[PDB]
């Protein structure tokens, strides 16, 4: 067992949360699995990524922001997500364990830009409990936003998945899925895109519930809305 | 003793590459320089940088592309870098150190997007030498480029300064100072920007011939082009 003679090109293109945190995974068994499969990536702001497959120069968009904007695009969900907060393990906030989002709004915040990676939630968490957050460095990466908690510049709030154990040991991170809603990372492509099959099976590694019969259903509707609401009872994934 | 007491605002706009590998000393001794300073920081393209700057929303835009566009900015080069081109231990090229360009033209390319970090520079060097480069990942940082390269997806092409030896020491890094032409990071400002002491130190800080002298001649001159050549005499850095 390993290889497919399938031939053909496959144009992804992403963000740098999926492309860091989320693909490496599966691309790497793609390209071993496919070797008559050109791979082509490319990385960009979700809206660029979003234009870019609706351009017609990618086959599918991959990312959590924007893509919900160009319903030209079928979007297929993926898996949920939450923030963690991150602090040096010297900071105030290192000390408990419990994040109220009144404590939160205490420091100066290091996150995402508007546009990225789910900042959406945080600002409508912030805004529905009245207050206004201090965020000293708006980024596009969490490479970039870990780098400058770890010099003191202030709290950082990033995706959980852009963190880990062994890869940052000297962060502390809090758990914040109490105070923010989760986001929802999604995959889009336009319906006049021939699905090939070494596409489903991309599709379904990154994503297992979206199966075949599952991807043709949610193509056939001619509503996003209705494809979201053909989810609503399945569980999803977490990361 | 250590500390300034000067009060005011310093917004920086700049891109992944400058934060990640060219600004973290310089924004430590800073912030520790100018307990009275509020520091912000954005993170964007080459071109949402400079029109930050230009829009008034920073004072400073720190980057190597898209700088030179606008001229309602004056342009102040920092330094000069160049390209590795990086692989894992086991790639052929590994083998060598290594060069040609005809050479790297044979591999499957790992690198920035047109836009971003030097790309300008990678398509000159390859049209000039009547080539056609595969690029089959256009990203937008060097921490998804370093990433894709160790899974074997490419030959990845990135600045110099983006790799170290103790930071990835699982990459072979090959110079690339002979194929490519250097690119230069410079920092803009808009003329009608009240330029603080604190900002002057910075400046100089980032770039030591940036002197407040050679500074405020710079800023005299309407031209941008005259800027340059005040420096065609002067060495400058590299990173």
């Amino acid at each position: 067992e390993h290889t497919w003679p399938d031939k053909g090109s496959l144009y992804i293109a992403t963000t740098h949360t999926q492309a860091r945190y989320a693909l490496p995974g599966v691309i790497k068994g793609f390209i071993e699995r496919y070797p008559r499969v050109s791979l082509h990536m490319h990385q960009g702001s979700p809206t660029q990524i979003a234009e870019a497959v609706s351009k017609g120069n990618a086959d599918f968009a991959i990312a959590t922001e924007a893509l919900h904007l160009y319903d030209d695009l079928v979007m297929l969900p993926c898996y949920h997500w939450n923030r963690s907060i991150v602090v040096t393990p010297d900071h105030p906030l290192a000390a408990t364990s419990s994040v109220t989002i009144e404590a939160l709004a205490q420091y100066p915040l290091v996150t995402y830009t508007f546009g990225f990676t789910g900042r959406s939630e945080l600002d409508t968490a912030f805004n529905r409990a009245g207050l206004t957050p201090r965020i000293v460095f708006t980024a596009t990466d969490a490479d970039v936003i870990k780098t400058y908690v770890r010099l003191g510049l202030g709290v950082g709030v990033i995706a959980s998945m852009a963190v880990d154990p062994l890869a940052d040991p000297d962060l502390v991170r809090i758990d914040a899925h109490d105070i923010f809603s989760h986001s929802t990372t999604k995959i889009g492509f336009r319906r006049s895109t021939f699905l090939r099959s070494y596409m489903y099976d991309f599709i379904q590694r990154f994503a297992p519930h979206l199966t075949r019969d599952v991807v043709d259903t949610a193509v056939a509707l001619r509503s996003n809305e209705e494809i979201e609401a053909m989810f609503q009872d399945i569980k999803l994934p977490e990361k």
